[PDB]
C-alpha cells in the first residue's frame, strides 16, 4: 500500500464514523507517531478554524485535497446548506479524499473535483453553477498560488470580501504570491505565524481579503 491508503485505513479503524473531530484526531496521531504527511495539521488547523468561524462562508473552494484532512476540518464547521468544493489533480488522492469524507459523514457538504485547478476554475460558473466564492483555501503546489489567484479574478469568481487563506507561505514558501498580494491594493493581508504540520519548524498562513478592482 501507499502512505495515503495507510492513513485512510488508520482512520477507519481508530475514529468513529460520522465524527469529524475523531477523524482529525486519528490523522494527527498517525502523522505524528507513524508517518509525516502534508496535511495542514492541528497548529495551522486551529488558525483555519478561527478564520472559518469568523466568516461563516457559504461557499468555499479548496485547491489541493490530498487525503481530505483540510476538507474535513473546514466542512465540519460549515453551517447547514453551506458547501465546499475541493480540487485534486491526483486521482488516487481524490479517491482517498472521497472515502475520508464519506467516513466523516461530510459527503453531502463537499464535492471533490478530480482535475487540475487551472482547468477546473474556468468551468466553475457554467458547469458547477458558482456565482462568486466566499473563501478560497490555497494549498496545492506553491507555484500555482499566484497564477490561480489571477485566474480566479479573471473568471469573475472573487467578490469584495472574498477571503483567500494560503498555507505554507513560509515552508515551502510561495514568494511570488506573497509579494504580489502584500503589494496589491486589491488585497488586504494578514500573516498568521505558526508551525509546519507535525514539526518544530516555523510556517504560516496568509489571509488576503479581496477588495475589488
Ligand atoms: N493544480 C492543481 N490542481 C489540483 N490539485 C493540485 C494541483 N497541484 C497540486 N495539487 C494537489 O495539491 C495537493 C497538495 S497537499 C493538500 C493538503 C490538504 N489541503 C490538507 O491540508 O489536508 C496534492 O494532493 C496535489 O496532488
Ligand atoms: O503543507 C505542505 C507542506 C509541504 C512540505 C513538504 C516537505 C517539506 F520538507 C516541508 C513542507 C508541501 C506541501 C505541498 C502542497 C501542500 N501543502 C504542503
Ligand atoms: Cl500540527
Ligand atoms: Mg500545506
Amino acid at each position: 500500500d501507499t502512505k495515503e491508503q495507510r492513513i485512510l485505513r488508520y482512520v477507519q479503524q481508530n475514529a468513529k464514523p460520522g465524527d469529524p473531530q475523531s477523524v482529525l484526531e486519528a490523522i494527527d496521531t498517525y502523522c505524528t507517531q507513524k508517518e509525516w504527511a502534508m496535511n495542514v495539521g492541528d497548529a495551522k488547523g486551529q488558525i483555519m478554524d478561527a478564520v472559518i468561524r469568523e466568516y461563516s462562508p457559504s461557499l468555499v473552494l479548496e485547491l489541493g485535497a490530498y487525503c481530505g484532512y483540510s476538507a474535513v476540518r473546514m466542512a465540519r464547521l460549515l453551517q447547514p446548506g453551506a458547501r465546499l468544493l475541493t480540487m485534486e489533480m491526483n486521482p488516487d488522492y481524490a479517491a482517498i479524499t472521497q472515502q475520508m469524507l464519506n467516513f466523516a459523514g461530510l459527503q453531502d457538504k463537499v464535492t471533490i473535483l478530480n482535475g487540475a485547478s487551472q482547468d477546473l476554475i474556468p468551468q466553475l460558473k457554467k458547469k458547477y453553477d458558482v456565482d462568486t466564492l466566499d473563501m478560497v483555501f490555497l494549498d496545492h503546489w506553491k507555484d500555482r498560488y499566484l497564477p490561480d489567484t489571477l485566474l480566479l479574478e479573471k473568471c469573475g469568481l472573487l467578490r469584495k470580501g472574498t477571503v483567500l487563506l494560503a498555507d505554507n507561505v513560509i515552508v515551502p514558501g510561495t514568494p511570488d504570491f506573497l509579494a504580489y498580494v502584500r503589494g496589491s491594493s486589491s488585497f488586504e493581508c494578514t500573516h498568521y505565524s505558526s508551525y509546519l504540520e507535525y514539526m518544530k519548524v516555523v510556517d504560516g498562513l496568509e489571509k488576503a481579503i479581496y477588495q475589488g478592482p
